[PDB]
C-alpha cells in the first residue's frame, strides 16, 4: 500500500545517517517482505552493495510473487516464521535485519524480538516499524459481532497490533527489547497523518490491507459495510469525499 | 478529571527520578493549574521547598484553587504563558511544570521561548500535552451541523495543534532545541483510558467541554456528543461501557 510505502521511505531517510556499515559485504535481512515493493526500497536506499540481501514471509502466495519479480542471485526470497526456531545458519549472521508493518501480526511477541536479537552479528544493528494504534482494526473490529460477518472475522484478534489499546507501548517494547540482550535500544511511538484525496484511493487501501478472505461474492460486500462504519466514525468525511488515517508506528532502533 | 489525575501521577512517578535537584531554596512554578487538584500532587509528590507559584487564564479557576489549596509557600495568580513575561519571572524557577495546557494556545512558538526564558540557568522543565484525542474529534464534529454550528465557531482554538501532526514528537522537539533548550527528551506516549459506566464517560465530557453554551443547552450539546460517540464507536452501546486511546505527549529539559 501507499501508506506502508511513505512510512518506509520517511523512516530509512531519517533513521539511514544513525547507522554503522564498518566494513565491505554487509548481508542484510528483511522480516515480511510481502510482495518485495518495500524491500526494494531499503536495497536501494542502501548505500552498500551487500554481498547478500534475504527476505522472508509466511504467506506462500507472497513470497512466489516477490522472488519472480524482485528475485536476484543475491536478492533471495525464502519462506520462514519468526515466532519459529531459527535454523543455525542464520544465528548471528546479519550485519542489519530489517522489518516494517509486520511485528503486529505476530502472538509470540517474545520469541519474535529473541529471534531478531539471535539473527543480528556481534556488532549489528536493527531496524524495526510497527502498527500500535490504526483506526482500520476498528473499522472492521465493529463487524466482528454482526450475524453478516461473526464468523469471518473471528480470529479477527489474531491481525490486530497487540499494542492498538496498550498504555506506554513505547515503553513496554523497549523493555522486552533490552532483557532479549540489546546493548543499545531506542524505541519511538510515532503519530502519523495520512490523507486520501478520493474514496477509491482509500476503498484501495482496505481491500489491499484486508487479511479475511471472504471470496468473491461477499468480498465487495465487507468493504462495503466497513466504508459505511468508516463514515459514521468520520474516518472518511462525507461533504468533500475524503479519508483521513491518524494512528501509531512505533520505530524500533537497536544495536547488539 | 480522573484521566487527567492517572496521567499527571504516572508521568511523575516514571520521570521524578531523572531529576536534577539543587541543594536547597528551589523555585518551583506549575502552568495551567486550573482547579489545584493536579498541582497539590505534584506539589506532594516532588521532595521542604522554597516556592510553589501556580497560573491560570481563567479568573475564577485560580479564585477556587486559591481558597482550597492556598498557603504562604503556594501562590496562585493569572497569566497567559502566550502574552510578554513579566520581568520578574525571567530565570526565576529551578523547575517548570504544565500538563493538559500548552494544547489549548495557539502561538506555540512563544509558549516554548517563555518556558525557556521562564527557567533559571541550569533549571529543567517537565511538560505534558495533548496529540491526538478522541474528544477533540467528538465535538469536531458537530461544528458544521446547524443547530450548533454558531456554538463551536471558535472550536479549533481548543483543539490541539498536534492532533492531526505527522511525527510531533519530532516537531515539538526542533522546536525546543532552536528554542535553546540544551537537554530534550520529548516522547508520544499512546495511553489508554476506560469508562465502566456511561456516568462516569458523560461526567468527563462536562469537565473537558470548553464551551459556555448555558444550562439550557449544554445538556442538550453532551446528549448530541454521546450520541456521536455511539457512532464513533468511542462507547461500546452492548457493555454501556467507553474507550479514549489518545496520545500525551510528554518532554523534559534541561535549560
Ligand atoms: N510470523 C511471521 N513471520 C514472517 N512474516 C510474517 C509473519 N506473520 C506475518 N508475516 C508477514 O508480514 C507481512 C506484513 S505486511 C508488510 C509488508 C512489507 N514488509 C512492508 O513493510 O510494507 C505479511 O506479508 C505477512 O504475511
Ligand atoms: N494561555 C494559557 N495560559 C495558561 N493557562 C491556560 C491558558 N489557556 C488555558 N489555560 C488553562 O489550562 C488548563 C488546562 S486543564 C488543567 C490541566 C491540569 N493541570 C491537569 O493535570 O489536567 C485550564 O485550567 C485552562 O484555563
Ligand atoms: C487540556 O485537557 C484536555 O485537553 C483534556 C480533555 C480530555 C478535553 C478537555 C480540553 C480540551 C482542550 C478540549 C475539550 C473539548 C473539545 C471538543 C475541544
Ligand atoms: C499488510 O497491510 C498493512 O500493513 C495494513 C495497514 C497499513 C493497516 C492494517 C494492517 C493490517 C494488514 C491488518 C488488516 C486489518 C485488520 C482489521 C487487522
Amino acid at each position: 500500500s501507499s501508506m506502508q510505502r511513505r512510512d518506509a521511505l520517511n523512516s530509512l531517510t531519517e533513521y539511514l545517517p544513525k547507522f554503522k556499515w564498518k566494513e565491505s559485504k554487509e548481508k542484510i535481512l528483511d522480516i515480511g517482505c510481502a510482495d518485495g515493493s518495500v524491500t526494494n526500497i531499503i536495497s536501494s536506499c542502501c548505500p552498500t552493495d551487500f554481498e547478500l540481501f534475504e527476505a522472508c514471509d509466511v504467506n506462500v502466495k507472497s513470497v512466489k510473487y516477490a522472488t519472480e519479480h524482485y528475485g536476484t542471485s543475491k536478492m533471495r526470497f525464502r519462506v520462514m516464521d519468526i515466532e519459529s526456531d531459527l535454523p543455525k545458519e542464520m544465528k548471528g549472521k546479519f550485519d542489519h535485519v530489517f522489518s516494517f508493518y509486520t511485528l503486529h501480526w505476530i502472538e509470540n511477541q517474545e520469541k519474535a524480538f529473541q529471534n531478531i536479537y539471535d539473527l543480528t552479528a556481534d556488532d549489528g544493528e536493527c531496524f524495526l516499524t510497527l502498527l500500535a494504534q490504526m483506526p482500520v482494526f476498528n473499522l472492521f473490529d465493529a463487524l466482528k459481532h454482526t450475524e453478516k460477518w461473526r464468523h469471518w472475522l473471528r480470529y479477527i484478534k489474531n491481525f490486530i497490533s497487540p499494542y492498538y489499546e496498550t498504555s506506554d507501548p513505547d515503553v513496554v517494547i523497549e523493555l522486552l527489547l533490552k532483557r532479549v540482550g540489546f546493548r543499545y535500544v531506542d524505541v519511538r511511538c510515532r503519530q502519523k497523518k495520512f490523507e486520501f484525496y478520493d474514496l477509491k484511493s482509500f476503498r484501495n487501501l482496505l481491500e489491499a490491507v484486508s487479511p479475511f478472505k471472504v471470496g468473491q461474492e461477499l468480498q465487495e460486500e465487507l468493504i462495503d459495510d466497513v466504508m459505511e462504519v468508516a463514515k459514521e466514525m468520520r474516518i472518511i468525511d462525507t461533504q468533500n469525499s475524503t479519508a483521513k488515517l491518524i494512528y501509531n508506528l512505533v520505530v524500533i532502533h537497536c544495536r547488539k
